[PDB]
């Protein structure tokens, strides 16, 4: 597939990065897969999840509530594929570890492995926000784990500028 992703810096053969709001990227590109940085309950309160959900006029949350009622919570490091609504064909909800609540940072690798089930993804840095993982570590795990084509949208300008001048 050829998508309209534009303005990305190349990190590796398969990883690209941009200082952009993932919601705006998704609206513009309408990718096959947008990744959400979820919790196990799919309660999309803030950060990427809250912003994606608001942009769907709460349809993502309503769908997620049905998913949980049927299937129960995700695993830490796990994922599910749901609709992307008005933003993308699909949303891959992926749960990084909540390091701030004692969950094992090693599960971040398991979380990123879910990306390998999709040829192309628009994604955030899992666990790097409210979940408290070091952002550069999340980027390095992404680079070292994901083999499919991943376009990373980093909202925060100061963070982006630091990440792109760090070794991988
Ligand atoms: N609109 C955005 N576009 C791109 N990146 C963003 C955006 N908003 C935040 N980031 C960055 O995206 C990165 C991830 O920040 P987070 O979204 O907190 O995800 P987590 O995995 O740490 O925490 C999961 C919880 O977050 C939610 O509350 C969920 O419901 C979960 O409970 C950071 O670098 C952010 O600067």
């Amino acid at each position: 597939m050829v998508n309209s992703f534009s303005g990305y810096l190349k990190l590796t053969d398969n990883v690209y990065i941009k200082n952009a709001d993932i919601v705006e990227e998704a609206k513009k590109v309408k990718p096959t897969v947008v990744v959400n940085a979820a919790n196990v309950y799919l309660k999309h309160g803030g950060g990427v999840a809250g912003a994606l959900n608001k942009a769907t006029n709460n349809a993502m949350q309503v769908e997620s509530d049905d998913y949980i009622a049927t299937n129960g919570p995700l695993k830490v490091g796990g994922s599910c594929v749901l609709s992307g609504h008005n933003l993308a064909k699909h949303c891959l909800h992926v749960v990084g570890p909540n390091v701030n609540k004692g969950e094992d940072i090693q599960l971040l690798k398991s979380a990123y492995e879910n990306f390998n089930q999709h040829e192309v993804l628009l994604a955030p840095l899992l666990s790097a926000g409210i979940f408290g993982a070091d952002p550069i570590h999340s980027l390095r795990v992404c680079v070292d784990t994901v083999r499919t084509n991943v376009y990373l949208a980093v909202f925060d300008k100061n963070l982006y500028d630091k990440l792109v001048s760090s070794f991988l």
